[PDB]
C-alpha cells in the first residue's frame, strides 16, 4: 500500500528479517510444535535462545569474561531505582552527569535512597550540549558516576567516554546501545531498554561487572538486588521468554550486517542525510544539539514558529512518517534513526523537508 | 508430529490468539508496522492497552472503583511490592500459607515489616486448604494474604474468606480467570499472565482503588501506575497485545463461565482416571481441596514414576515432570489446555497401567 516511514521513538523499528522469522515460527518454534511463547524457561529450547542472547551480545559488543549479561524486567525505569538501591550506601554519593530528562529521572530515583550529588550538567543552557570531563565535579565517596550516553529527547550524544577510577561508571545507554563499538571495560555497568535499539519492549538488558553486584545486599528485596538475578543467571522467576528471543533475533541481524562497526558506518550515513539537510535550510530547520554533541539516534529540530511546527508535523504524517513530534515536554520535532530503521526512510525524511522548505 | 502441552508456566496459548498474531505481525491494523513496533504512545498502541482493561472488566465483571494495572517482573515483584505499597509501621502482613508460593510471599513481606501467619497446612504438606474458621486475624493488619491456587502442591480454594478488618489480598497466579470471581471479596489480586492469560512478561494487578505514599522508589507505588494508567515508563506493549488476543478467545467461548466449564471436565478426566487407578495412581492433595488447573500425583514409586514420565516424553507430553521441590508428576491444566489433551493424558496413564 501507501509508504510508511517509522521514526518512532520508543517502542521503534525492528529490522524486517527478525520480525518475519519470528512470524515463520510463531506456531512451531524449533521443531517443538509449541510457540517459543508456549515454552517452559527451563526447556533446552528456550535455554538455548537466552544463552544466543548473552553470546551474541558479549560478541558484538567485546564484552569482558568478568562480566555477566542479565535480562531483567522493569523497563530502564526500574533501573533507575535498583542501581542506588544496590551501590548507594550509606555515606556515600550517587553522582549524576546531567545532559537531559532521563538524566534527570535517573537522579531523582536516587535522592530517595542516599546522597546524590551533580557531576555537571548543561541543564542551564537546556541540554544542547555534553559537558567537557574536565569540568566533572567528583567526590571520594562517590557510590558511582552516572551518565546518559545519548539524551533521547534533546538529541545529544556523548562521542567518547570518560575515564573514571574513583568509582564504577554507570551509563543508561537505552538509546544508543550497540549502535557503535563500546569499551565496555570503562563501565562497571550498562543498561538499556531494549525497545529503543535492541528490539522489543518488556526486556531490559543490563550488563554488570560481576565484582561489583554479585554480593548480597541486606535489606533489598530478593528481586531488586542485583546478586539474585547474577547467581540465577536472569532465571530467578520466569523471564520474558518472547522478549528475549525478538532480542535475540535483533542481535543476529546486526551479527549479520557486520556488527557494531559496520551498523555505526550505516549510522553516521543515515544522521548526515538529516543533519545536512537542515544545515543546508538556511534556519528553515534548527537542530537543538550543539554540532559537537549532535545524537546519530535521535534527531532533535524546530522550524522557525509553532505554527510551521504543526503544520510540517501535519503534512508528514498524511505522508506517512510516524513518530516525528517531538517528546511532549519540549516540542518541536524528533526523527529517531535507530539501527533499524532504513536509510530510504532518511532519504524520504530529506526529500519532505525540502519540498516543505521550498514550498513554505 | 503430536504434542500435548502441560507447562506449568509460561504455558500454552490458544490457537486462535496465535493464529492471529502470526497472520498480523508485520502489518498491525493496516498501520504496516508490528505491533512490537509502535510507540506506546501512539492511538494504535493505546486502544490495544485499553481493550486488554476492558475485556479482563467485562470478563471478571471487576467493579468500577477497582483499577486494572499491567505490570512488569512478574508475581514475584508484587511478594515485595504489596508489603512495600501496605505494610506501614505498626501493622502485620498476615498470610495464609497453602504452599511454597504462599511462603515465597511471605518472605519478602518480612523484609519489610511485621509478618504474621493466619494458618498455615504446611505441617501436613500442603494437602488442603484451612478451614477459614481457622484463621488468626490481627487488628492491626495491613491486608490478609492468601495463594487461591497453589501451583506446586495442586490445591485451589474453592471459595474465599469473608474478611472485613483488613484487605484480603490474592495471588492468582495459576487460576485468575479460570472461573467467574466476586472481585468485591478482595483488596488487591494478582497474576503472572504465563498461565491462563497470555505469555511471560506482564503481571495483570487488579487493585481497589481508594486501597492504595512516602519514600517508595516512583516505579514501586501502584499510585504511579494508577495514576499513569500502566503507561507510566515503557509497557510490554506485546505482551499485553497477547494477553488482549487471549481474552477475546475466553470472551468468545462464553467467558468465565463457559471456561470453568471446559475447566472442570478436563480435571475430571484426570482425577477420575487417577481415582480409578485403584491405587496406581496417587493424587497429592485432599479430594475437597483439589485444584482444577495443577493436578498432582505419583505412581507407587519412584522407579514407576520415571518410568511413567519417560513414556509420557517419548509420546509427545511436555512439562508434567512435578516440581522439583516435590517431585512426582504434574498435570498443569490452566485455560488453554485442551479436553483433547486431557483425553490423550488419560488413554496414556490408562494404558501404563495397564503394561506395568
Ligand atoms: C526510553 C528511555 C528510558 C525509559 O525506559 P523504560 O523502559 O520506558 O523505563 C530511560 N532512559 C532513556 C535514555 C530512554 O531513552
Ligand atoms: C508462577 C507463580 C508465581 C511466579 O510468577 P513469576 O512471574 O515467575 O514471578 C508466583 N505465584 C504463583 C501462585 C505462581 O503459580
Ligand atoms: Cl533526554
Ligand atoms: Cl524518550
Ligand atoms: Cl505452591
Ligand atoms: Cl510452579
Ligand atoms: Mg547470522
Ligand atoms: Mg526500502
Ligand atoms: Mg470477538
Ligand atoms: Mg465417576
Amino acid at each position: 500500500v501507501k509508504q510508511v516511514f517509522n521514526f518512532n521513538a520508543g517502542p521503534s523499528a525492528l529490522p524486517k528479517p527478525a520480525l518475519e522469522r519470528a512470524q515463520k515460527e510463531l506456531l512451531n518454534f524449533n521443531d517443538t510444535q509449541m510457540s517459543v511463547m508456549e515454552l517452559s524457561h527451563r526447556s533446552q529450547s528456550y535455554e538455548e535462545v537466552h544463552e544466543q542472547a548473552q553470546n551474541l551480545l558479549r560478541e558484538l559488543l567485546q564484552i569482558p569474561n568478568d562480566y555477566q549479561i542479565l535480562f531483567l524486567q522493569g523497563g530502564a525505569s526500574l533501573q533507575f531505582t535498583m542501581l542506588p538501591m544496590n551501590l548507594l550506601t550509606k555515606g556515600t554519593i550517587g553522582n549524576y552527569v546531567l545532559t537531559g530528562s532521563w538524566s534527570e529521572k535517573a537522579l531523582k530515583e536516587a535522592k530517595l535512597l542516599g546522597e546524590t550529588h551533580i557531576a555537571a550538567s548543561t541543564k542551564a543552557n537546556s541540554y544542547q550540549s555534553i559537558p567537557d570531563f574536565s569540568e566533572f565535579q567528583l567526590n571520594e565517596n562517590d557510590a558511582y558516576l552516572h551518565i546518559t550516553s545519548n539524551n533521547t529527547i534533546y538529541g545529544t550524544q556523548y562521542q567518547n567516554f570518560p575515564e573514571i577510577n574513583h568509582a564504577p561508571l554507570i551509563a543508561d545507554m537505552s538509546s544508543d546501545i550497540l549502535s557503535r563499538p563500546l569499551k565496555v571495560n570503562q563501565f562497571g555497568m550498562i543498561y538499556a531498554g531494549a525497545q529503543k535499539n535492541l528490539g522489543p519492549s518488556g526486556v531490559t538488558v543490563v550488563i554488570v561487572k560481576k565484582d561489583l553486584l554479585n554480593t548480597k545486599v541486606e535489606q533489598v528485596p530478593t528481586m531488586l538486588q542485583y546478586a539474585t538475578h547474577i547467581k540465577s543467571d536472569s532465571l530467578y522467576n520466569t523471564p520474558p521468554t518472547f522478549s528475549i528471543y525478538m532480542l535475540r533475533n535483533v542481535l543476529d541481524w546486526i551479527k549479520d550486517l557486520g556488527g557494531a562497526e559496520a551498523i555505526a558506518k550505516q549510522n553516521e550515513e543515515k544522521a548526515k542525510i538529516i543533519y545536512d539537510t537542515i544545515d543546508e535550510s538556511n534556519g528553515f530547520y534548527v537542530g537543538h544539539a550543539e554540532k559537537g554533541s549532535r545524537s546519530l539516534m535521535n534527531v532533535t529540530f524546530n522550524l522557525r514558529n509553532e505554527e510551521l511546527n504543526q503544520q510540517f508535523l501535519a503534512k508528514a504524517k498524511e505522508q506517512g512518517f510516524v513518530g516525528l513530534n517531538g517528546h511532549r515536554s519540549v516540542g518541536g520535532c524528533r526523527a529517531s534513526i535507530y539501527n533499524a530503521v532504513p536509510i530510504d526512510a532518511c532519504i524520504a525524511l530529506r526529500e519532505l523537508m525540502i519540498q516543505f522548505k521550498e514550498n513554505a
